[PDB]
Formats: structure tokens, C-alpha cells, sequence
């Protein structure tokens, strides 16, 4: 359960790893997974893009009928769905896209649902594509989080920045 393994940890609720979240979650298979998500849950590239497809769509599918029923999530928000093959749950958290012009302060917004579960595996938010700084998105994690995070972050070049802003 909640087998994590290689992560060094930051603070007494944060744990890093240099590593896809796609694989830590086929690994680990851990109580709850965070996807990078956007409002209408389409996960189109990045790292929902990456999930959904090693779950062979199905977290598609039932994402669409997430949206149809219940409408569109708002940025800084989230859903609980299944976690298919990945988790037993997917936490759907949207962070806000400030290459596409939205505020970060929903970026502490976004982290606060983590703190409806207890551990979690996931990525950190609002970052790559997305365009915030990821080190201004470690410090909202650290602050925001109270619960037990694993941050996975598949660049060791970024990875070392994070570490290396953290400890000095
Ligand atoms: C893509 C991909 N393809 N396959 C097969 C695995 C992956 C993969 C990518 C990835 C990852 N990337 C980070 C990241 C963090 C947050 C966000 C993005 C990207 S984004 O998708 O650009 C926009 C949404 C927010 C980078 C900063 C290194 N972090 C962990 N695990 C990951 N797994």
C-alpha cells in the first residue's frame, strides 16, 4: 500500500522524486493519483494526456460522462473519479494556465484539494506547458499541503533546481 520508494523528503508532509507519474502510479498503484487537468477534461498532451493513455482511454470515457452530467470543473477546482489501472482514485485538480492568461493566485486554490486525502502521487502543478515557475509552485505546495504528498517531476535538470532551492 502506498509503496513509494526513492523519494527524498522536504518537509515532514513533502516528498520528490525525479520520475514519471505514470510509471510511479503502475509501480505503487497508490490510494489516490493527481491529474494536471483542465475544466472540460479532455486530456489531450502532457501528463493528463500520459495517464489517459496508460489507462487506454477509459479515464476518458468516463471523464466525458463526469462532464455531462455534472458540467465543467472551475480553475482551482477539482473532481474525484477512478483511478482505473493507476490508483484506486484520480484526483482531477485544475491549476491555472498563465501561458493562457489565468491568475495564479488559483494555483493555492488548486493545491488545497490535496488536503481531502490523506497521501497522494502527483505532479506539480501548473507547471511544463502551463507556464508558472515550478519553483513559485513547490513553495505554494509546501505552504498549501497539510496531508501526505509524492511529487513526481520527470526532468532531473528540474528536479535538482527544486532540490537545490529547498535545501540551499
Ligand atoms: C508527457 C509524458 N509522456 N509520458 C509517457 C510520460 C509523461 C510525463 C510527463 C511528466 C511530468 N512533467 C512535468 C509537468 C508538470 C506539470 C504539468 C506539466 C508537466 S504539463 O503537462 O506540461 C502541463 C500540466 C502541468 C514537467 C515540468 C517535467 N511530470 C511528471 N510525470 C510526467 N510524466
Amino acid at each position: 500500500v502506498n509503496s513509494f520508494s526513492g523519494y527524498l523528503k522536504l518537509t515532514d508532509n513533502v516528498y520528490i522524486k525525479n520520475a514519471d507519474i505514470v510509471e510511479e502510479a503502475k509501480k505503487v498503484k497508490p490510494t489516490v493519483v493527481v491529474n494536471a487537468a483542465n475544466v472540460y477534461l479532455k486530456h489531450g498532451g502532457g501528463v493528463a494526456g500520459a495517464l489517459n493513455k496508460a489507462t487506454n482511454n477509459a479515464m476518458q470515457v468516463e471523464s466525458d460522462d463526469y462532464i455531462a452530467t455534472n458540467g465543467p470543473l472551475k480553475v482551482g477546482g477539482s473532481c474525484v473519479l477512478s483511478g482505473h489501472n493507476l490508483a484506486k482514485h484520480c484526483l482531477h485538480v485544475v491549476g491555472p494556465n498563465v501561458n493562457k492568461g489565468e491568475d495564479i493566485q488559483l494555483l493555492k486554490s488548486a493545491y488545497e484539494n490535496f488536503n481531502q486525502h490523506e497521501v497522494l502521487l502527483a505532479p506539480l502543478l501548473s507547471a511544463g506547458i502551463f507556464g508558472a515557475d515550478p519553483i513559485h509552485s513547490l513553495r505554494v505546495c509546501v505552504d498549501t499541503v497539510r496531508t501526505n504528498v509524492y511529487l513526481a517531476v520527470f526532468d532531473k535538470n528540474l528536479y535538482d533546481k527544486l532540490v537545490s532551492s529547498f535545501l540551499e
